[PDB]
């Protein structure tokens, strides 16, 4: 994967050349998002899919709220470049034109656009039966972001706060292995705390646009991360400082993923575990920042930076990523 | 298809007033980019897939088209709202990290990007082999128009010129017909004209960026429109005036499909039929645009806008769409 994707990687950064000095010239590639020189500010652009979550969707009939992860996953890329999400563009590619799937996916467009307070512009469908056994749902957005107002990741230092946002469920990330280890073996409608395992796995991801903007408004920040493909190793695309973290408590999907064979070293590199969000702020706004996020989601402290480079410690755990 | 789009236009429709008064304010949808009010100027936004060409393309192991393919479908589509491409990402959807596929394709989109002018600035790589049948290659294109100088199709008028610029063969739509008509009967090494029926089928989709933003700094220009899904059909989405039209002879990949069965009125609404895009330029400015888009590539007089209102005549086939 990393092989075949250098490939990719190594032939688009050949082509910035092709914007050097000119309007939309880009930064390097590696974060959540890219970021475009427009002059007096940045164009913040990112794309993403929403994954094999839409097999399950498709399952139960429920397409209700797979608009609102592909929403999601793009507008929290874009937060974690310090931008404000604008305006989005969907790429639908579907199996068969199905008026009621596509009746449900509309409604949670609908929302998704609503908590992000984005725009739907445009899109593509694309009927291709033959490529698709299902609706794969992707999508584009972009975002604007000041010049001197950037949040990449620079301004980490060692002693930094470091928070994390609950999320929703599962989110977007992983679902592949989840729906092969969990499915066949205790069925879809599997009942687990109340809850079906298709409700399990199609919990929309959460949309952190509002707490993020209100947090970047009121605080000094030096790190955002949404923690997606990957895990927890997303705060190293922010930093070469290490982490010293405390997790919470493995609950819900991953509990049970994690009680059918799955180490918990590699479910850190793969589930978000409960935290769908990092942000990253001197220890002086700690408390104002833990505040600001509490008031739309359940947040907590989860450690400090530290100086032992490229290592991510989950202390209660005894585990390093 | 259309009643069920209708669900998803309706409601990205409701989300443009999230941006209303706002940066990122956008246009209606329909047409084949979005515009986006940034202020001083417009933003273009678009996206498009390859569509089952990739599956011709992995069938003989030829990738290193599909990539061009790719962001002529993109810059392609903003040129048509007047719009400078600068900026593009793309989502690769694949059953498998094939780094043999994953090199040729990064030869396209680098050969494309330069053609274009355009930066690959970012993307997404997610492998899905149970939602994927092959290597699914879309992307998402940024551009800008100032103020002012946006082209619709609203100043078509009555009495104005239509001038075509040749194609390089099937481009990227009606890729699905052509592959269950011509695959089963011949194969794709039988030999057509001198040119295997993968060749042809696999030429990449020229890029129109160098004379069409030579073109529209130079003359005045009523419409502009690429020739893709539904052919010559494309043209009513600028206007609602009729068309009177002479097209090319039917030659190379378009001849053999017809003659397997496909009847010339269908094709019209399908394939290109050796027509990329077409201008269409107040009578006055005709050959001067005749002149700039000949400097690039093979440019015919089509014909004329009437006011034989939504109406497409090809007089010299005796069809009318
Ligand atoms: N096919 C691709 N073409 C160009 N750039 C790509 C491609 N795939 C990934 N990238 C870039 O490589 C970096 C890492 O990509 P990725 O791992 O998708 O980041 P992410 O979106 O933050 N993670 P996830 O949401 O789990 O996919 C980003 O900056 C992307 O822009
Ligand atoms: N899934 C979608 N969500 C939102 N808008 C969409 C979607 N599909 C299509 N549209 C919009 O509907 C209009 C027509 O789409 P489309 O037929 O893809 O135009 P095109 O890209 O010019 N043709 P082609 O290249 O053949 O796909 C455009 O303005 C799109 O932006
Ligand atoms: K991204
Ligand atoms: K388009
Ligand atoms: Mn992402
Ligand atoms: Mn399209
Ligand atoms: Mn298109
Ligand atoms: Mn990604």
């Amino acid at each position: 994967t990393a092989r075949a994707l250098r490939e990719i990687i190594r032939t688009a950064r050949e082509t910035f050349k092709l914007r050097k000095g000119k309007v939309g010239e880009p930064g390097d590639i590696g974060h959540y998002a890219a970021l475009l020189d427009f002059g007096n500010f940045y164009l913040a652009m990112t794309t993403d899919g929403v994954g094999t979550k839409v097999l399950v969707a498709e399952a139960v009939g429920k397409f209700d709220t797979i608009g609102i992860d592909m929403i999601a996953m793009n507008v929290n890329d874009l937060l974690c470049v310090g931008a404000e999400p604008l305006a989005l563009v969907d790429y639908f590619a579907v199996k068969e034109p199905n008026e009621e799937v596509f009746k449900q996916v509309a409604k949670g467009l609908y929302k998704g656009a609503e908590e992000a307070g984005v725009a739907i512009v445009g899109g593509e469908t694309a009927v291709m039966p033959d490529l698709i056994n299902g609706y794969d749902l992707a999508g584009t957005a972009i975002g604007i972001v000041e010049k001197g107002k950037v949040i990449t990741g620079e301004r980490i230092r060692p002693g930094d706060s470091v928070i994390g946002i609950s999320s929703s469920g599962i989110h977007s990330n992983g679902l592949t292995l989840a729906r092969k280890l969990l499915i066949p073996k205790y069925g879809l409608d599997y009942e687990y705390e109340g809850r079906k395992l298709w409700e399990w796995l199609l919990e929309p991801t959460r949309i952190y646009v509002r707490p993020i903007l209100e947090l970047i408004n009121s605080v000094e920040v030096h790190g955002l991360a949404a923690i997606t493909g990957g895990g927890l190793l997303n705060l190293k695309r922010l930093t070469n400082y290490g982490f010293e973290l405390e997790m919470p408590p493995i609950e819900g999907i991953f509990k049970l993923i994690h009680e059918n064979g799955v180490p918990l070293d590699e479910m850190f590199r793969v589930f978000n575990m409960g935290v769908g969000f990092i942000v990253v702020v001197p220890q002086e706004e700690k408390e104002e920042a833990l505040e600001i996020l509490s008031r739309h989601y359940k947040s907590y402290e989860l450690g400090n930076v530290t100086r032992e480079l490229g290592k991510i410690k989950v202390k209660n755990y005894g585990i390093t990523l």
